[PDB]
């Protein structure tokens, strides 16, 4: 990958990180995505810049180009089930409830995010 | 490897072989019959490549996923079957062997914390009572 090969400097990259989430946040999302894009060619094995690209998708209602990304994102982490959250909406948009739930739950058992689980658990509780 | 392709593939977000269903699952299933025909006989090179095969093609699919780990697991390349343990987990979320294996690898990678984290989750929400008895087995090392 070019971050192998260290191709732009560590200091440049957050730069860019900061500038796709300032483009993110602004509403910004096609530049957010081109900008998303770079930083997860540059590397794929980020976790932090795959899990802006799939919030990206997300937001484009590309609930499994998401949910993929997502997928790939806890892998990566191994100990964040933010990702998982995430995965679990997507399910909801899916109209796949029981994999949602299957997601919310896993949070709820696995993460000691406390924030995190607050979330899943309200899902969880409108979940029918 | 096997992780990059998918993220290529979620990136340039164009038509997939899969999106096309340009192979059916029955061809699917004899590919993966022959896989392990090959990790079976101690053709691990081949089997490699014909997990990476199914992976390209199929890459969410958890028993491609475990094959392919199982693999890399035997070769000693533990961060990248512990990465693809991960996948397995993700995917198939009730079933907590991928994760006694992510700990297995994480000790291999001097990792002795995270190793620790999922042999507790096994002994914690598996109900596989054989399995918990190995996870037990290495938190005592530990
Ligand atoms: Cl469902
Ligand atoms: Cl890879
Ligand atoms: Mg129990």
């Amino acid at each position: 990958t070019l971050k192998d090969i260290n191709a732009i400097p560590d200091d440049m990259m957050d730069d860019i990180y900061s500038y796709a989430y300032d483009f993110y946040n602004k509403g910004r999302i096609e530049e957010a995505e081109v900008f998303f894009r770079f930083l997860c060619i540059y590397d794929f094995y980020n976790v932090d810049y795959i899990m802006g690209l799939a919030a990206i998708y997300q937001i484009k209602e590309q609930f499994q180009q998401a949910a993929d990304l997502y997928a790939v994102a806890f892998a990566l982490g191994k100990n964040d089930y933010t990702p998982v959250f995430h995965t679990g909406q997507c399910q909801l948009r899916l109209k796949a409830p029981l994999k949602a739930k299957e997601c919310f739950e896993l949070v709820i058992q696995h993460s000691n995010d406390e924030k995190l689980k607050i979330k899943a658990q309200s899902y969880l509780d409108a979940i029918q």
